[PDB]
């Protein structure tokens, strides 16, 4: 239905605001290479990749948006070209996989382990995505709960899976970098808790539109968080882990 | 007079974008002083107070925005509460002589030479915003003319002396210091030249109402260049000193 003033203008400043904070942070990582040692710098060029195909999809996403509604009678009335949900879950379907490389990057695991771990962890993720995008684009709430559900499966194994790889690689470290990666830790479970929960908003009653706004919101702010945010977390374990090795 | 629906979304979002700009840059600087040797700390304190200041006064300045226009009609009428221009030059006035302490500081001068360096250039800081306060916030072109000029000949001297300064302290310096002192010298001269070309639009003809909107846009716009982004590449700097010490 049609959005109030201050509904259009909280998800048009909400794209706005990603767009600004990817591809400033995609100028940021990509620089910082040159301050961390040769064995870190995949990890920085990986997470300047990640916010750089996620700022052209809030580019398209943010067009998207300008597209469907129009402003007439002092409100937004839906135009006739719909809102594309798809452009969100297929850059997750791309970033994502990206993002679990930074993370085991910037941990130097063996190749023997590395590779395993992230094969499975690229599958999951990939489920995780496919499975919940029938659930979100559902105008039915029992469809949305029922492939959310489902999707919340893979999301579960991949956190636990992470958890658990984060903390034994703490061991023999150094007491700055095992404080880093113990923060790590809880940065990638917060942000990442915030996309099922935001996908939970249509159905604790409330308007409709409402919902929608708090939806396309949430998942905005969550993906600032898990991915430049995020991504700053792993700039300072390299910067610490560089001098480790002096 | 009266704001068209996207003028006041405009200057609404981006007194958002800075608040939310200058207080996570805050957080980051912060905690950045872990980071880089200890002589290089209060280098990094001081742009974490600078960011947190005009945090509070955008926190402000957002309000007396939000304040000073009600929605009515489908267009934004100008209430009673007239919007308070001088939260801005109050801001100025505290947090340029930071600016200046935070880039003497990691240039790590002498203190025989550092003081007087900072006294006249917070001497001319202080005189180039008294002056351009009268000149903001006249009504009359030839009176935002004439202050404005006057502006410009502290502004010219802060600019001189601190392109001066960081050429010569470039001397001997290892190369990869060097280069980013010499980008940090064209970052300044970048970012505070925003400041007079914004308030030039009122002159340049054009709408009233629509100049006004190009100077408050103009000037939130340059001071996240000439805050937090400045800051991080005095981060840098303190990075590469602290490891040139080994
Ligand atoms: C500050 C950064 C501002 C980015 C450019 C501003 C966008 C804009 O004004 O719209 C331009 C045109 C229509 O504008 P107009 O016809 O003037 O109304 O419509 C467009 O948007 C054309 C697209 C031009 C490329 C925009 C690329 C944005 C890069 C943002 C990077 C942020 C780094 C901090
Ligand atoms: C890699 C192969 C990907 C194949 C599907 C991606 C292409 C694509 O753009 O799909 C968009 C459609 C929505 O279409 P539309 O609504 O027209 O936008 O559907 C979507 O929005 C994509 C959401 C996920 C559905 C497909 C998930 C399974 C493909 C992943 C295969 C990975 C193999 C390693
Ligand atoms: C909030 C979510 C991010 C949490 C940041 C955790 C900071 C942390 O790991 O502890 C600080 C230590 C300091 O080392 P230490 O010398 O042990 O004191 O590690 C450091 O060396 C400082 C490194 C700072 C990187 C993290 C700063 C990111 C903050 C982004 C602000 C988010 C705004 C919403
Ligand atoms: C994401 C960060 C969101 C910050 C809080 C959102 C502000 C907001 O929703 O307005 C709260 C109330 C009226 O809200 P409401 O009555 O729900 O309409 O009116 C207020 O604004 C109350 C002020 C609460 C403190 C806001 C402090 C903002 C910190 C932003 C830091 C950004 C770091 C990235
Ligand atoms: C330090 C002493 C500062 C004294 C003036 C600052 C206090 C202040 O809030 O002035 C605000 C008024 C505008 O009042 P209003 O329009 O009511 O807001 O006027 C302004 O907006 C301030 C703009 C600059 C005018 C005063 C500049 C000379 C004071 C600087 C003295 C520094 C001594 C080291
Ligand atoms: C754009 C205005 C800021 C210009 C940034 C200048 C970067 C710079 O100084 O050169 C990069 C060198 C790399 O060192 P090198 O090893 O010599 O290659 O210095 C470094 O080590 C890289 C340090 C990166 C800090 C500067 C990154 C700030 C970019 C903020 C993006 C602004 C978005 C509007
Ligand atoms: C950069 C983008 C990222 C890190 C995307 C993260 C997406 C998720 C963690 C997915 C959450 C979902 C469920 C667990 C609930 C059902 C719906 C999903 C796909 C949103
Ligand atoms: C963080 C805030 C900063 C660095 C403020 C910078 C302000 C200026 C460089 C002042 C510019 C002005 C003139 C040179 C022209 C007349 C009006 C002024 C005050 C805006
Ligand atoms: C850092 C490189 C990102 C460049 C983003 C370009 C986005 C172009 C969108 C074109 C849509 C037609
Ligand atoms: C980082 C500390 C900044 C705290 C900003 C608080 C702003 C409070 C504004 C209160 C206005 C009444
Ligand atoms: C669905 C939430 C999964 C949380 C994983 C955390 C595992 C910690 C166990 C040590
Ligand atoms: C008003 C612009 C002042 C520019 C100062 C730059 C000085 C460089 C001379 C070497």
């Amino acid at each position: 239905d049609s959005l109030t003033y201050g509904q259009f203008n909280l998800v048009y400043n909400a794209f706005s605001f990603a767009i600004a904070a990817m591809f400033a942070s995609a100028l940021f990582f990509f620089s910082a290479q040159a301050l961390v040692g040769q064995r870190y710098r995949l990890a920085l060029l990986v997470s300047a990749i990640v916010v750089s195909i996620a700022g052209y999809h809030y580019f398209r996403i943010f067009n998207s948006w300008d597209a469907a509604y129009v402003l007439e009678n002092g409100v937004y009335s839906l135009t006739s070209e719909k809102f594309n949900d798809a452009y969100r879950y297929v850059d997750w379907l791309l970033t994502v996989p990206l993002l679990l490389v930074e993370t085991v990057a910037v941990l130097t695991l063996p190749a023997k382990e590395a590779r395993p771990l992230l094969i499975k962890l690229t599958v999951a993720s990939v489920l995780m995505i496919a499975t919940g995008y029938p659930g979100e684009i559902s105008d039915d709430i029992t469809t949305r709960i029922i492939w959310g559900t489902v999707s919340t499966i893979p999301f579960a194994y991949i956190l636990y899976v992470l958890w658990v790889e984060l903390s034994r690689s703490l061991v023999r470290q150094p007491a700055a970098v095992q404080t880093l990666v113990r923060n790590m830790r809880w940065l990638l479970l917060l942000s990442w808790g915030v996309y099922p929960i935001a996908y939970l908003l249509p159905m604790l009653g409330v308007s409709g539109t409402s919902a929608a706004v708090g939806v396309q919101v949430g998942y905005t702010i969550a993906d600032v968080l898990a991915k430049p945010v995020f991504g700053l977390l792993v700039f300072a374990i390299a910067l610490v882990k560089t001098k480790a090795d002096q």
